[PDB]
């Protein structure tokens, strides 16, 4: 099944957090994340979200598990097991897929350690990067960064992203405060 990374990062250094939290609250970006990770093409299927343990624990109490999606939590301590109908515990993406039944799309949703490893895993064929801009990038506190060899990847045209997201609205240069952001798709060369 189709495995993709979905992330929002501040250019050009591709920062994603400071002190274990996100340096922005972008309202439309959140809805985009929600729609893309939920939308299925075929009947009787749903999407999977894979995340690290720390990321799982960072999600607001009443937002976890993320509804309408199969949640996979990663820990190097976990046994490959099905907790309930919505939650799976695993020690690798390799194992979690073998435990999965009838999943259409798989989304890697965080965090920094999970991103920086799975980026070089050949099962991952797509990057969904919300590229964020700011007039003064250095003036925002940042400690955790993406380590993406984007030279080895190809930014696709908007029309390929539009096919991927289906009937989802893709606006240009979304301005929330001083931040400006765009949605982009990447594939392996
Ligand atoms: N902008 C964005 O789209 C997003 C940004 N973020 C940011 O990222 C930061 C979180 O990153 P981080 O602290 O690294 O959290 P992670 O979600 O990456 O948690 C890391 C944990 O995942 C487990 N793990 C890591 N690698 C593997 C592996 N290969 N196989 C199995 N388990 C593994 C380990 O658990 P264990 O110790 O149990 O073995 C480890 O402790 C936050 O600051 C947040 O702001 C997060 C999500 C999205
Ligand atoms: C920015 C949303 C987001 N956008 C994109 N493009 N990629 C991502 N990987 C995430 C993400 C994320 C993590 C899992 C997260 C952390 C959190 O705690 C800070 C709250 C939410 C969340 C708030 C609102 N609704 C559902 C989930 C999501």
């Amino acid at each position: 099944p189709n495995v993709a990374i979905i992330v929002a990062a501040l250019k050009p250094a591709l920062g994603i957090g400071y002190k274990g939290k996100m340096p922005w609250r972008l309202r439309k970006e959140i809805r985009y994340f929600k729609d893309v990770t939920t939308r299925t093409t075929k009947p009787n299927t749903r999407n999977a979200v894979i995340m690290g343990r720390k990321t799982w624990e960072s999600i607001p109490q009443k937002f976890r598990p993320l509804p309408d999606r199969l949640n996979i939590i990663l820990s190097r301590s976990y046994e490959n097991e099905i907790i309930d109908d919505n939650i799976i515990h695993a020690s690798s993406i390799e194992s979690s897929l073998n435990l999965v039944s009838d999943v259409e799309r798989v989304f890697i949703i965080g965090g920094a350690e999970i991103y920086n490893e799975l980026i070089n895993n050949s099962l991952v064929s797509h990057l969904l990067i919300t590229e964020i801009e700011h007039p003064s990038p250095e003036s925002i506190e940042m400690d955790t960064f993406l380590k993406f060899p984007l030279e080895s990847w190809t930014k696709q045209p908007k029309s390929e992203l539009q096919k991927f997201v289906g009937d989802t609205v893709l606006e240009d240069d979304i301005k929330e405060g001083d931040f400006t952001y765009n949605y982009t798709l990447w594939t392996r060369k």
